[PDB]
């Protein structure tokens, strides 16, 4: 395998972390290939759940808890910290909040969060590599509580970064917020990729095509499919009571991705950097609520 950049996996991985049996588990947690029977059943349906009041309270709760866990991870980002140590802290933080860390054994993913450095687009596996000054790193969190999943991510700076890193991360965050600002009943899910790609291209960046936003609630990934690029053919119209993610991945060079031999880590084919942000959103009559927002600070972590 020809690595596309400088990054390499740093093995061994710490042995798999257990979740106490007192924590409710999603179906895939105990499936040997990590398959979700509930996702596979709804595979090939395009109908989007209208959440009940009970469902909405359950999503507010788990999305609030997932934000608290991302904020734990954000506190740790500095030179010399391993991504494995971030994952260990995340894993304990979930457990402390009576949540299952959704990524764990999702299609056999080995860890409790994804940590994506520099050319990694998404789904990076926490490992023994110490963060270096100049790195950008994304931490992607998803929790499962009382049957509901809540999903968010942010990209962070590792000490001082270059002007390129600042522009890439700022623009990706702007893409996400412009998409969110368009969300309201009656808007087609395919329109968000037009707004995202228009703002990436105006700043000289490309948009990953292989990974999309998703419906989320009782399932980790379900309808709708929400592409981040222009002129996609996503099916569906936003209705009050829909919940889904927007999670644009923006790249310095081309959009093309490939996967490491580990089967998970997605990287730019050209080895240039990619950044990502993600929120979980509830469509309301007036617009949108950001279920994974910060409650106690106006700005994402990179802004400070
Ligand atoms: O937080 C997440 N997204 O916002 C999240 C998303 C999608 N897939 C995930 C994670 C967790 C683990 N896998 C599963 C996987 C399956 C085949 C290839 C690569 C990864
Ligand atoms: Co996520
Ligand atoms: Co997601
Ligand atoms: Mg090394
Ligand atoms: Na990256």
């Amino acid at each position: 395998y020809r690595y596309t950049g400088k990054l390499r996996p740093h093995y061994p991985l710490m042995p798999t972390r257990p979740v106490p049996s007192y924590i409710q588990r999603p179906d895939y947690a105990d499936h040997p290939l990590g398959m979700s029977e509930s996702e596979q059943a709804l595979k090939g349906t395009s109908q989007i759940k209208l959440l009940s009041s009970e469902d909405i309270e359950g999503m507010r709760l788990v999305c609030r808890l997932a934000r608290e866990v991302l904020d734990v991870a954000a506190g740790m980002i500095k030179p010399g910290v391993t991504t494995e140590e971030i994952d260990h802290a995340v894993h304990l933080a979930c457990i402390a909040r009576n949540c299952y860390p959704s990524p764990l054994n999702y299609y056999n993913f080995p860890k409790s969060c994804c940590t994506s450095v520099n050319e990694v687009i998404c789904h990076g596996i926490p490992d023994r590599r110490p963060l270096q000054e100049g790195d950008i790193v994304n931490v992607d969190i998803t929790l499962y509580r009382n049957g509901y999943h809540g999903d968010l991510n942010e990209t962070f700076f590792v000490g001082e970064v270059d002007d390129g890193a600042r522009k890439l991360v700022q623009t990706t965050y702007e893409c996400l917020m412009q998409a969110i600002d368009a969300v309201k009943p009656g808007v087609r899910y395919r329109e968000l990729g037009n707004i995202i790609q228009k703002h990436a291209q105006a700043n000289g960046f490309s948009v990953v095509r292989s990974y999309c936003g998703h419906g989320i609630h009782k399932l980790f990934h379900t309808a709708p499919n929400v592409p981040h690029y222009a002129k996609n053919k996503a099916v569906g119209v936003m209705k009050s009571g829909h919940v889904f993610t927007i999670e644009p991945m923006i790249c310095e060079g081309g959009w093309q991705d490939e996967t490491w031999p580990d089967g998970w880590t997605a990287v730019t084919r050209d080895g240039k950097r990619s950044a990502q942000f993600e929120h979980t959103l509830l469509v309301t009559d007036t617009g949108c609520e950001i279920l994974t927002r910060r409650l106690d600070s106006a700005r994402p972590h990179f802004m400070s």
